[PDB]
Parts: C-alpha cells; structure tokens; sequence
C-alpha cells in the first residue's frame, strides 16, 4: 500500500533538512521534489515513503551487463513504485518505463567559472586548454554519446578519451571541479541546475550560451503501472494551477544567496 | 489503410502552397506540421491524408451542448485518427484524448503594437484604455477562465464582458486587430507564434514580458488508440536527432524581413 518513491539527493530537489540526524521517514528531507511528491500523493490519494536511490544515479543501461542502474533501474526491477526527481524523459528510458507529461522544461547548458573565455559549445570544441565534462549515468552524457551533430560529436570524441576523466559521479563533484580549476574546466549540465547553482555562494559560476537541446523532466512509473494515469493528470493539474512555477520560485530564487 | 490526419491552417505550421489550386492531396500543403507529419509517418510506417479541420478550431467543450469542437472534436468522435498541429497539451483535453510527449515548448505571451505602454500581464490588468483578448475555443482562453492567480483572474473578469468582444475566431483576426487598433488592443497568444509574427512585415508588433506559463504541443490521438505508442516514441526520437530544432529553424528562418 505505502507507495515506494525512489528519488535522488540533488539540491534543491531533495536535500537533508538541518536537524535530519534526529528525524525519521519523509521528515528527514526537504526540497522541490519533496514538495511535489506531497502534492501528487494528495491528488492521487496515496501514502508514500521517500527512499534515496542506492547507487545515487539517475539511470543508464550498462552496455556490458545490459543492466539498468539508478532510479530507472529501481523501477525496471520492481524496487520502487514511482520516481519523483529531475529525471529526464528520453527515448531509451521511455522504452522501459513510463513518464508523465513534463513538470519542468530545460536543456543541456554550459557552466563556467566566471571569467572563462567560452561563450558556446562551438567555442569549447575548437580549443583544448579548457577541459569539459558531464555527469556519469545521465541523459546529458548519453546525449553527447549519440549526437550526430558535428560540434557535439567532436566534443564527445574528446570527452570519452580525456585524461584525467572529465566525467563526474555527482553534480556536486562537477560544480566543485569548475570552482577549483581556475577556469580550466567547464561543466555540461541541465539549464535549471546551472541556474540554481548560479544563485549559490560563492557566486563564482555562470551559465553561458543558449541551450543545446530542449527536453523535460517527468514523474516515472514502471511500464503499465496503475499509478501512471492518475499521476499524469495530477502533474497537468498542478502545472495549470501554477504550483510548479511557485515551487521553482521558492527553491531557486526566494532562497537564493547571490 | 490510410491514416486521417486533422490539422489547421495556421502559418507557419500549415500553409497553402503557391499555386496550390493545381496540386492535390498532401502536396497542397507546406509548413512545420506538414514536414513533421511526413517524419512521423515515416517512422511509424503509415500512409496518411492531411485534412483541414472543418470548423477551423483547436478544440474546446461547448459549455452548454457539452460537445467538443475543433481538432479535439474530430478525434473524440472518430472523424480523424491523429491530430498533428500546434495543439496544446492540457488537463481537460488529456481527459478525452491522448497526447505524445511535447514536440515544442512554449507559453502564453503578450503581443502589442510597438509603442504600446504595456510591459506585462499586470500592466494590462491595472488599466482599461487598452483592450485585450485571446483566441476562442483554445487553451489560452481556458487558461484565463480557470486561473486563480489574482492578475489572470482579474484579466478574465474584464475580458469576459468587454465590448465589442475581445475574443477572436482566428489568430489572423487577433493580429490584424492589434495592428489596426493604434495600440488600443493587445493580444494574448502563445510565444512561438508571437515571435514568428514579430519577425514579419509590416514589423509593427512585438512580444513583451516573460511568458505567463509553461507548456507544450503534442501530437494527439483518440484515447486508447493503437497509434499512440509509436507516435510518442517517434516524437522523442525526432527530438533527440535534432529534427525538431531543424524544422523550427527552417520555418522561422529569419526570412529576410524586419
Ligand atoms: C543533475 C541534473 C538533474 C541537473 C542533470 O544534469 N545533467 C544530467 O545528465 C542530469 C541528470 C538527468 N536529468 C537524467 O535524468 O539523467
Ligand atoms: C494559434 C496558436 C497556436 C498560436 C494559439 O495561441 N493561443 C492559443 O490558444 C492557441 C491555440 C492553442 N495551441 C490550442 O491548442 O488551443
């Protein structure tokens, strides 16, 4: 009965509340997806338990074992009933799990330490002094791996064989790398996160250029789940009521530090 | 075996080709949705016939008769197998027809004749000199009718009883009204159309302020339709290959013009 929700510790979607060490269950967390989960459960009429994904990954199919990891894996193998996180709707994923219509729109973007002489993806691909990478096991990495667009294919061929590795395990690692590399590392991540980080101290990073593509985040459920329909309608209702815009303003700018 | 596609004459989505009088079938038309339709059909493996919606409407449920009109109506009552056009994904529509994930992201926006002293929805609501309205039988009108955001509800309250009516039968009517009203009429329509018009002669209109909401267009099919799955996957694949961005750049090609 209690719906098992798989999510990921990614600010400001899901974060440990200040006094979390002495809190239990859902009360240990806070964030945009924590609020969204509450709204969805309310509209769909179910109780739930937020559970952080074991491997801390979004979801990718291992070319080798052919096994799915991350939150996608938790759904595919029946460990969770639903995923409420900034999970990107993609073709390979839609083939194994279901997604509600988007609750947020975004696109891949470039994050630089302020002052870095880079304005676009093309700029990056035409130089080698500044390294650049992306997150492991995510849609952004897969985007570059599959891209047939000249500039992106060129960037991928570079990234895939760069040393030391330009790929990071978590968004926090990528942000730290941009911040500590004196402008010698640029990070590729989704726009809304780029935007969120530009609002965090020490306010030394920024988004450059336009988005490389246009996609959306969706609430995912196992293929053919009984929750699919109700969740989808709930997301549409919440968006039309303006709750999603409200949630965005709350966690991004009302709590901004720059 | 031929799929009946319902669509609407709306530039640059679907337009009559030059010399269309001597052409027949699908060859009579050109535009973003015409090209999209060709791509979708190619990926899903089906032949199709483009048909222009009889009442020239997007789709709304008649308050009193309880009857869906426009392209939504054509799907609901079995007149068409699929709708390929700038049809907004909404809750009320999703309750009676199915939508693929969005193939385009956009939002409601404001169109003013250049020079109009208006910069936002709030500016519009705080005055009465400049009349403002929207398209009938569409998602934008329903947005205001149902919005509880003070500003939008305030706008709805004024629009509902203004004289002469601020609502128009077609987009062309609303645009023409902005252009002929010497700045005394502002029009509410979706962003990508506003931007399309802003780049064409006589170059006397412009989009002002940010978008009022965020949403997308989706390819629609009757509820439970067998075509649903394939069309959805096709849209995701086309977006991931960059075809959707290519079509946008093609039909919004900065035409020479302003
Ligand atoms: C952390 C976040 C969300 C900003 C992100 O930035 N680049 C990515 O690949 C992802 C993960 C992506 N949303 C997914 O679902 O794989
Ligand atoms: C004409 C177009 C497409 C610019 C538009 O702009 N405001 C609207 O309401 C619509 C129609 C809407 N997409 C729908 O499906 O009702």
């Amino acid at each position: 009965k209690t719906v098992v929700v798989t999510t990921i510790l990614e600010s400001p979607y899901v974060m440990m509340k200040k006094n979390h060490e002495m809190l239990e269950g859902n009360e240990r967390y806070e964030g945009y997806c924590v609020d969204l989960a509450a709204e969805i459960a309310k509209h769909c009429g179910f109780k739930y338990k937020l559970t952080i994904v074991g491997d801390g990954k979004y979801g990718a199919r291992d070319a080798d074992t052919k096994i799915w990891n991350g939150m996608v894996g938790e759904l595919v193998y029946g460990k969770a009933d639903i995923a409420i996180a900034p999970l990107t709707i993609t073709l390979v994923r839609e083939e194994v799990i279901d997604f509600s219509k988007p609750f947020m729109s975004l696109g891949i973007s470039i994050m630089i330490k302020k002052g870095t002489p880079i304005e676009s993806a093309e700029d990056l691909s035409k130089q080698t002094e500044i390294a650049y990478g992306t997150l492991d096991s995510g849609s952004t990495k897969e985007f570059f791996r599959r891209s047939k667009i000249a500039v992106f294919d060129k960037m991928w061929t570079y990234m895939r064989s760069a040393e030391p590795s330009v790929f990071v395990r978590t968004t926090a690692e990528g942000v730290a790398r941009v911040r500590k590399s004196k402008g010698k590392y640029a990070y590729l991540l989704e726009s809304t996160m780029n935007e969120y980080i530009e609002q965090r101290k020490p306010c030394d990073t920024m988004k450059v250029g336009g988005n490389l593509d246009s996609k959306g985040y969706g609430i995912a459920t196992p293929k053919g789940s009984s929750l699919g329909n109700a969740v989808n309608l709930a997301v549409l209702k919440l968006n039309e009521q303006g709750l999603l815009d409200k949630l965005k303003n709350k966690w991004w700018y009302d709590k901004g530090e720059c």
